[PDB]
């Protein structure tokens, strides 16, 4: 099931009953350039991973979820602090969404003039959502030196965030920020954490599965 706005410019397709991609297309020097995060229909309201590239997208991906599935967004994880992921984040605070974050993706939020979510993720934090479990992973650098990783132990699903490429990426993109001798070592920390995955949730491109680690393991090279 796929479902989208009038411009197309955001999507959710569904993963299973309670796991959905969002996709938003944000434009840049002519080009559409979309971003997946996670929308998760829990018991106690809808929990992302991740905002879109701006405010706008963001109010309006939050407003398509809510009306959809009749419950509030009470929290989103952002996954490190480049627009796609934080673009969003004076939307989540004054509506008073909890906006999760490692301390060090909110101290480069901060350096580079983006409101602060609240930096209480460590390298290893488990949450509940009502019923629904989410564990965040920093694996090390890589697409960023503060990229994190979300794993839902309920599915074996593994958001891999920026730090996986997807299989129509012929490249590693802008590295301006990127930690190109540790990324290996990162994604091979969570190749070992997750030994059993179902799929992996690209920040940009197709859903694909641990193929998409081992992709982003050659691009490297
Ligand atoms: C703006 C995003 C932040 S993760 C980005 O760097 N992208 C998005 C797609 C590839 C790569 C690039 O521009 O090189
Ligand atoms: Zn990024
Ligand atoms: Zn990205």
């Amino acid at each position: 099931t796929v479902i989208k706005n009038e411009t197309g410019t955001i999507s959710i397709s569904q993963l299973n009953k309670n796991v959905w991609v969002h996709t938003e297309l944000g434009s840049f020097n002519g080009e559409a350039v979309p971003s997946n995060g996670l929308v998760l229909n829990t018991s106690k309201g809808l929990v992302l991973v991740d905002s879109s590239w701006d405010d706008k997208l963001t109010k309006e991906l939050i407003e398509m979820v809510e009306k959809k599935f009749q419950k509030r967004v009470t929290d989103v994880i952002i996954t490190h602090a480049h627009a796609d992921r934080i673009g969003g984040i004076k939307t989540l605070k004054e509506r008073g969404i909890k906006a999760h974050s490692t301390a060090l993706t909110a101290e480069l939020a901060k350096k580079n003039g983006y409101e602060e979510p609240l930096g209480d993720l460590q390298t290893v934090t488990n949450l509940k959502f009502g019923n629904m479990k989410v564990e965040t992973f920093y694996p090390g650098k890589g697409h960023t030196e503060d990229n994190i990783v979300v794993w839902l132990p309920q599915y074996n699903i593994l958001v891999g965030g920026c730090l996986v490429k997807s299989t129509s990426a012929k490249d590693l993109g802008n590295v301006a920020d990127a930690y190109v001798n540790e990324w290996s070592t990162s994604i091979e920390n969570v190749l070992k954490r997750y030994r059993n995955i179902n799929a992996v949730v690209p920040g940009h491109g197709e859903v694909g599965d641990k193929g998409l680690l081992l992709h982003t393991l050659d691009l490297l090279k």
